[PDB]
């Protein structure tokens, strides 16, 4: 009783609106930064080929072909591995307790942008240290900018041990969007009509805007330079790759079943190749040119401080938050361009946290649908996920909550995590399901036989990937470091470890309690377990379809 997308765009403009936003504009830029620059395009280039297309076109085949959710996609395809699945709900959860946070602080961006002044742009505040000097007579100091994002918005704390007090503007903040995203979750309320073309054209024309602005800046040339020029000797540690890796698997949004969930409201009969490939271009060029306008922002910062372009701004979550800005009161009138710029970030992040949350909330519903979907019963359960996640966000508006964040961003829904996922769901499907049973699949489905570019990324080149950089991140090990100067203690590692257990324990946990409801010998068990029920039979009778 899968419901269909209606209109062929429909579903288009859906996973567009969720598969970009502060994955192309926040955290690729900041992962781009805090790795070198131009080092960091060689491994993601690689994870974007080999990887991370094939990867997203299989979650929307399956999703397609199977005509289910997260979960009883892979039961249908290998019930053995079904953990795989409940893996993915566990990452989007962790995700959603953190990706929602940083639209709090555009939120609190948009409250200070509504005043005369932009409250980044002198030292003369409350809240700024002695060492503030302005950026035109800086000619040790620091600039306004970056002092009102550390002191002002986030205030921050010496170090994670020290969690401070709750900041109350944030916490309104958070609890305001996470009130938006219950009300459209409930109600339903989505872009629909000409709102689209406001949801779709206003964000890839602010981007332009800046794309104009921070190409015209003096000293962009240096800025372009250090992002697109690769240092080689960094890649000779596993930081860049995995952080690549994990970068196109957060971009594409894939591993967390939203992706399959997304394609399962698909026909059957629907060229859903073409559509995916078109798409991951868009993503992978708005993410490029996006680093452009950021780097010639950054690199005008580095000119007009005098310090070098690796230390203009934060090596971190905050970097979006310190050049946008900056970039914003070059142009004229200013108050009107941070309103506008923090409406299409703000608007982005929405966008996102509805189809994750969306998504996750359809994944439980449909895993026990017994009292659970009788109409106000799933009104309860989304205002109890809604809660749940905001009082766990809660612990990353205090004032040493920052560092608690990337813990978030770099363990919980990223890291080796999704490299147990994305290398699992090739390995059941290259090597149990079949390579060439799924590519009948798919030329039954879309009309013509693919090509082996989808077959070898299954077979071979995904998984050696993510397990090359597991194995060499795990062998060359260096602990996270917030901002390249605090060094987190020995629990805070173990609570990020914790987090990416969560999900990559789920997987081998599964197949265990499987083994154990089984009755009878071990290889009987491993071979009922091991063998496909039905994927297709949804679909069998609806279009026509050949079956399985
Ligand atoms: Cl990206
Ligand atoms: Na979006």
């Amino acid at each position: 009783q899968r419901e269909k997308w209606s209109s062929k765009i429909d579903f288009v403009l859906s996973v567009a609106g969720g598969f970009v936003g502060l994955g192309n504009v926040w955290r690729f830029p900041y992962l781009c930064y805090k790795n070198g620059g131009g080092a960091f395009l060689i491994p993601y280039f690689i994870f974007l080929f080999g990887s991370g297309l094939p990867v997203f076109f299989l979650e929307i085949i399956i999703g397609q072909y199977t005509s289910e959710g997260g979960i009883t996609c892979w039961e249908k395809i290998c019930p053995l591995f079904s953990g795989i699945g409940y893996a993915s709900v566990v990452i989007v959860s962790l995700l959603n307790v953190y990706y929602i946070v940083i639209l709090a602080w555009a939120t609190y961006y948009l409250f200070q942008s509504f005043q005369k002044e932009l409250p980044w742009a002198h030292c003369n505040h409350s809240w700024n240290t002695p060492h503030c000097m302005e950026d035109t007579m800086r000619k040790n100091f620091t600039s306004p900018v970056i002092e009102f994002w550390e002191r002002n918005v986030l205030s921050l704390s010496p170090g994670i041990d020290h969690p401070g007090s709750l900041k109350w503007d944030l916490a309104l903040c958070l609890l305001l969007v996470w009130l938006v995203c219950f009300f459209c979750i409930w109600k339903g309320v989505r872009s629909t009509g000409k709102v689209v073309y406001f949801t779709a054209t206003f964000p890839f024309a602010m981007l332009l805007v800046l794309l104009v602005r921070g190409l015209t800046l003096p000293g962009a040339g240096a800025g372009i330079k250090f992002y697109l020029y690769p240092d080689i000797t960094r890649l000779e540690d596993p930081q860049v790759w995995i952080d690549a890796g994990t970068q196109i698997f957060f971009s594409y949004a894939i591993c967390l079943g939203a992706m399959t969930s997304l394609g399962s409201y698909n026909k059957y009969k629907y060229n859903s190749y073409r559509d995916c490939m078109l798409l991951g271009c868009l993503n992978s060029g708005t993410s490029f040119v996006s680093g452009f306008a950021i780097f010639s922002i950054l690199g005008f910062m580095a000119q007009e401080q005098g310090v070098d372009i690796a230390d203009v701004a934060e090596s971190g979550p905050g970097l979006a938050f310190i050049a946008y800005p900056k970039a914003v009161t070059m142009m004229p009138l200013p108050t009107f361009w941070s309103i506008l710029f923090f409406i299409m970030l703000l608007l982005l992040g929405l966008d996102s946290q509805f189809v994750e949350v969306e998504g996750q909330i359809t994944s439980l519903v449909d895993l026990y649908p017994s009292f659970l979907r009788k109409g106000y019963r799933r009104e309860i359960f989304i205002a109890f996920v809604c809660s749940i996640s905001y009082l766990l966000g809660l612990t990353m508006v205090t004032e040493g909550g920052m560092y608690v964040f990337q813990l978030f961003d770099y363990y919980a829904a990223s890291g080796v995590c999704l490299l147990w996922v994305a290398f699992f769901e090739c390995f059941v499907i290259a090597w149990i399901y079949g390579g060439d049973n799924l590519y009948d699949g798919i030329e039954d489905m879309i009309g013509y036989r693919p090509g082996p570019w989808m077959k070898y990324s299954w077979a071979v080149i995904t998984p050696v990937l993510c397990v090359g950089c597991f194995i060499f991140s795990l062998v060359k090990y260096v602990p996270l470091t917030y901002n390249k100067t605090y060094v987190y203690p020995n629990w805070a590692i173990g609570l990020g470890w914790s987090l990416a257990l969560s999900s990559m324990l789920c997987v081998p946990l599964v197949i265990v309690i499987r083994l154990c409801q089984t009755e009878g010998p071990f290889l009987v068990r491993v071979k009922y377990l091991l063998t496909p029920r039905e994927p297709n039979r949804w679909a069998v009778e609806r279009e026509g379809a050949t079956p399985y």
